[PDB]
């Protein structure tokens, strides 16, 4: 069976949890002593690689990660947008607060994230980030957005496509448990730590 | 035929060129979010997705991108290492110099890049980034490293594995044309731009 070494506050861990639930898989989650998957002794690391692996090994169809090279290319592109832009820019803010005891968020880092929101809005021409169907790229993207939006405000009037997209994902029965709670809490924890650092 | 809208200075563009050369493919490059591949009407975008697409369509074996889910997972992880860590941290530095007229590189961004160097050194337990065999993840990582190492010094004594891996890649007949020249020139262009910015 599938063991996940994980922290629920962690966005890439939640991206995997979302994936495991969409595949109908049960995850035994373990705290560290991320994410790291133990599939029967075989160790898989890095959230995107894990998600691809899980769909490849355990998907009964390929809707979450297509076999067709062209369709698959669009999901792959979206996965790298998440790692290269969405996650990278959030981490640029969070790390300074979490590990280096800083209390300020530099203005240009807020702006870098605000720009990533506009890029995301632009990609949401269809209902989901890689096209008309929901894929693991949506899981990767929402695990990050649901965390950072509690820190760098994501304006409803300026991002209608993103809120519709979030509302779609919130219609998944497993959304709140696999992702929503943890992402909301990660935002609150960043804000609490930011304030604590200044004391 | 394969058409690539591209800029040779761009790391993700060079990662694709290395891939095309390794597959024995010819590319028609057009000067322009890049690169964009036009494969007989089929439009693929984003370098990692292009690379996987090309190996999938035109690969004669699965060396560059394995069919084995576990091995493929190692390559996938290294690809996202390149996108989320190496490239992103390079961009945090270059954008400031290119678009905002800055001449300094903040100390924390330098260390951020040097930390990515340590992580890469750590992953090179075998000869290549995803193991003992060369893959498109090597092409992705080297396209970025060959550019940033000209700006944020990568010390030999502290990164022997990186210098060994680089020397291995330099043994590829197509390395210098597809990547080496453009990565070195991007680095020099960054330094030149940085100096110019400080001059009133």
């Amino acid at each position: 069976k599938l063991v996940l070494y994980t922290l629920h506050l962690s966005p890439p861990c939640r991206a995997v949890e979302l994936t495991a639930k969409a595949l109908g898989l049960e995850l035994e989650q373990k705290n560290i002593n991320i994410p790291v998957l133990d599939d029967d002794g075989t160790i898989i690391t890095e959230s995107h690689a894990i998600m691809i692996y899980l769909v490849t090994k355990y998907g009964k169809d390929d809707t979450l990660y297509p076999k067709d090279p062209v369709q698959q290319a669009r999901v792959n592109a979206a996965l790298h947008f998440e790692s290269g832009v969405l996650f990278a820019r959030m981490r640029f803010i969070f790390e300074r607060i979490f590990f280096y005891g800083k209390s300020d968020i530099p203005e240009d880092r807020v702006e870098y994230v605000q720009k990533s929101y506009r890029l995301l809005e632009d990609t949401l021409k269809d209902d989901f980030v890689a096209g008309s169907k929901m894929t693991i790229a949506d899981f990767s993207c929402i695990s990050t957005i649901s965390s950072i939006m509690g820190v760098v405000p994501l304006e409803q009037s300026e991002h209608p496509r993103i809120y519709e997209w979030i509302d779609r994902l919130k219609q998944l029965p497993y959304y709140e448990e696999a992702n929503g709670g943890g992402g909301t809490d990660l935002g609150k924890f960043v804000l609490a730590k930011k304030e604590e650092n200044a004391k």
